[PDB]
């Protein structure tokens, strides 16, 4: 009744409801995910400027580095809840990570301290140019920046998975319990993390980045300690398997033996084909590396058929990545000047954040239940139409980001104007709180049954390509017409950008007709595949 | 196999011999050993003079936070270790009390650098009026302290267990490479912490509390860090009990129609069984020679307060550079490291060629022994403050404190190695981890002991020509010392017949 066989406590002996259990203890675990997503946006968001603040970088190697940063924190996150999964806890995953996020975040408010440890002091864009950065100042921000990807990687994984062992009991009231903390939680989150684009960026724009970096690096050593105080009051998880692992034990495992096709249709040993090797095409298989099984062959298959798809996404957060790196840059000459108010440059992110949380809003109200009378579904958008309506937004913010290039270089080749940054950072932002709704809900219900929580993986891996992408992305049109001025720079009316912005509008069309085409083919084949798996026995 | 028995994984799996421990294994796990230690003497050797200097308290009300923290710090370390062998892991403690430790100095380190956290700058040396710090600015830094305390306190208990825990195996091969690592380690601590006297010292003074506090919480945030991250390869022990408990049992469960002390039955091999309240009976015994240690401890809280202040007055000069007032302490940590050295090469081996000797003094011989050295380092401190005084109001360098720093740290060494055998070898069946908290319940003891005497004498005195006063030449240290010599004098003698007891009355209680 009161003891569960769910889960145990921190010594092992198995848990009890009414000793582990989370009206508070949920709280101790969760505050570290609070910290850790008001980090990498406080930091991320606004990381752009520090490099061409201070570092004096050129405005486009500014771009590839935080985008890199951010990409390489994304891939790392990806690792490790594989490692939550195979190897520690969930527990010491987030125990483990939150302290090392915590080094990197004090290596880096430390790197902004220490005297000659960044280049001279002056101003890049329509002032000066000086000193670069010298190459030892550059490696301790690399570490520092690296650690912290690393850090933020491995809780961003870990830490919400665990706060959740602390209610669900299949029993009612605990559920209760639960859903009742969370919708007062996340609220916060939000409220929060729109704080985080604004008066933490304020912070480490105004009064200056030991500050701005330092609240923060003192937030993960407050929180973590906050943690680890909890740690007997927790109950534990046993250590969920990814399923990333049979992925690469048939990709591997049947690669390992290369040889005859063995095919009498379909040999058996329990569910063994021995041998069994990867033909793609299709064969069906059903039950409940060395040599691989069939049903696990398959299921695999099932992985690649959603693979094409998951290619067309990787764009649109190149769209994405336009929006913490670039549109700072030309935020960095437009007016933002209120008077005796001066709003933060890279702040313009408030705005994505709040057609974030504002269409979610929207979403959750006015147009789920607007279905259910409307049509059969009650569900929404279900799933790809989301997918594809958010690639066409990563066009229309880049298209509307390149249309603003332009009226803003007419003013500035001929002093006051703004308000012009708020559609391309919205656009990008109702488009976001569309796709990543699709992109999950398909990558759950169309990944393999016992073999989903693959659905992250592509989730994340198509976030971290979209910065990778975008990363490469600039570094292409270096040598599109590399003299005079390429779409690029440093004072950037000196430049210009509309021909990026295009060329990513443009490339984003594209890809949206691109995942029409893998949209209507995809569902035809799992339809067909279906309907075979049956006529056939 | 390979495989070891009563070891284990972070997993729960038994467990191994040649891949997880190490050489190199528990010097992750020590990593937070030494930066715990440099920290604990950095902070603490010199904190009376934030105290007095930055947020203007004057010696008296400074010596005695001081005193209560370092007290307090060992107070919560016994907990601490009663906690890590009852509840929490060995390793879980060490993990927890190390995050406490890591905010417990960061918010110190904050409180010296967020603005209007202070005092306005000024020193009661070349002004007249500095204001105490506000109510609010104190409990900042309180907290920051208590936390600092409790964070170390319980890192201080486990961190030695499971760092040595990766070499056990009753193996003459792999835990004999313990003892080649254990040796270098334990002298760069030494080193380390001839450093944290002087370097540490001299940065928070010269450089700035900022810097000097703001590098310790960096160490173990970075220590923590490699700690956690080698959690995989850690030997994961069976979790030791606590002597203590065995202890309580006898407590509780004697109120009856159980337990009278005095003499009674001999033994072999809730409610309370005879073999345990003799046990605790004879712990009972060596009560009064543990209480003859707190009267040393106190004489050493006087090196880590009243003793800088006085410091802080003399010449300190030496050519052109000038040595920080309380890095002095080097010359208390150099006797304390010497006495070592040479006891070790001398006492051990040409004490045990004549009597035939176990140690080179009976512990006793080793305890008196620094309670003397303890009651005669007030006594030259004394006159050396009178000497100094005279000479004030009729200058001196640095050299004069040698004296009472050194005395201190040559009594020490024995005084400590003499209480840790003692109770180690006095110590019952099963419980050897009682020495332990007998040995730091001197130590809390000692320190909450000091704050007390001042206390009296603060309130005994002044306000009119106070013995412990702001301006040190406008009062009489010379005979505060005189009194804690004349204490620890007494004090002595009283061990003398305690232990011409003890060792009479514990060997009536030997042959059955
Ligand atoms: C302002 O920030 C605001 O925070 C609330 C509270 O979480 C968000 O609201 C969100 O949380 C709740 C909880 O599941 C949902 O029912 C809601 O549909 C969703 O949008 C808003 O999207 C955001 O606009
Ligand atoms: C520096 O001075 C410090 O003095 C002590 C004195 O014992 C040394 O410590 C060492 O001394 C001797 C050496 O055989 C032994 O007592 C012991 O092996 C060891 O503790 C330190 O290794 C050194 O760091």
């Amino acid at each position: 009744d009161d003891i569960l066989l769910d889960a145990w406590d921190f010594q092992g002996r198995p848990a009890d409801r009414s000793k582990t259990g989370g009206w508070a203890s949920a709280a101790m675990i969760l505050c570290i995910e609070a910290v850790e997503r008001l980090t990498t946006l406080g930091i991320g968001v606004n990381l752009v400027t520090y490099l061409t603040g201070t570092m004096h970088l050129g405005n486009a190697t500014a771009a590839n580095t935080v985008t890199n940063f951010l990409g390489t924190s994304f891939m790392l996150c990806l690792l490790g809840g594989f490692i939550a999964d195979t190897f520690l806890g969930r527990y010491l995953t987030i125990a483990i990570f939150a302290a090392i996020q915590a080094t990197g975040v004090s290596i880096l408010t430390l790197s902004t301290i220490i005297p000659g440890l960044r280049p001279p002091r002056c101003n890049p864009t329509t002032s000066s140019h000086c000193e670069q950065a010298s190459g030892i100042q550059l490696t301790v921000l690399y570490l520092a920046l690296y650690l912290t990807a690393l850090g933020t990687g491995g809780v961003k994984a870990s830490v919400s998975g665990f706060g959740s062992d602390q209610f669900d009991e299949t029993e009612p009231k605990e559920r209760s319990k639960m859903t009742y903390f969370f919708n007062r939680f996340f609220f916060c989150i939000n409220v929060g993390s729109l704080l985080a684009v604004t008066v933490l960026v304020y912070v480490q724009d105004d009064v200056g980045r030991k500050w701005g970096y330092g609240i923060c690096a003192f937030a993960i050593v407050l929180a973590l300690s906050v943690f680890l105080a909890g740690t007997n009051r927790y109950r534990f998880k046993k250590l969920i398997g990814s399923p990333m692992t049979q992925v690469a034990a048939v990709i591997v495992a049947a690669w390992r033996n290369r040889k005859l096709e063995l095919p009498a249709d379909p040999s058996y040993l329990y569910d063994v084909d021995a041998a069994i090797r990867d033909q793609e095409a299709g064969v069906t298989s059903n039950v409940f590396w060395t040599l691989s099984t069939l049903t696990d062959v398959e299921e695999v298959k099932q992985i690649v058929r959603m693979l094409p798809i998951w290619a067309t996404c990787i764009l649109f957060w190149t769209v994405h990545a336009q929006l913490t790196t670039l549109s700072v840059a030309q935020s960095e000459t437009l007016d933002r000047s209120i008077g005796s108010f001066e709003i933060p440059p890279a702040s313009m992110a408030v705005f994505y954040v709040g057609g974030l949380l504002l269409t979610t809003a929207v979403y959750d109200r006015v147009a789920i239940r607007l279905c259910k009378k409307l049509f059969n579904y009650p569900h929404g958008l279900r799933p790809l139409q989301r997918i594809g309506l958010g690639l066409f937004f990563g066009s229309m913010a880049m298209a509307v980001a390149a249309l603003v290039e332009l009226k803003r270089l007419r003013t500035a080749h001929a002093p006051l104007g703004f308000y012009l940054l708020i559609p391309q950072y919205l656009i990008v932002g109702i488009g976001e709180a569309l796709i990543y709704t699709g992109q999950l809900d398909f990558f759950l219900r169309e990944c393999p049954k016992g073999m989903k929580g693959m659905s992250t993986g592509l989730l994340l891996s198509t976030l971290a390509l979209g910065f990778f992408f975008s990363s490469v992305l600039v570094t292409i049109v270096e040598k599109f017409t590399g003299k005079a001025h390429p779409w690029i720079a440093d004072d950037l009316n000196k430049g210009r950008l509309y021909n990026f912005y295009w060329l990513v509008a443009v490339l984003v069309a594209l890809n949206f007709l691109i995942f029409l085409v893998f949209s209507k083919w995809y569902v035809y084949k799992e339809k067909r595949l279906a309907e075979v798996g049956i006529e056939l026995d």
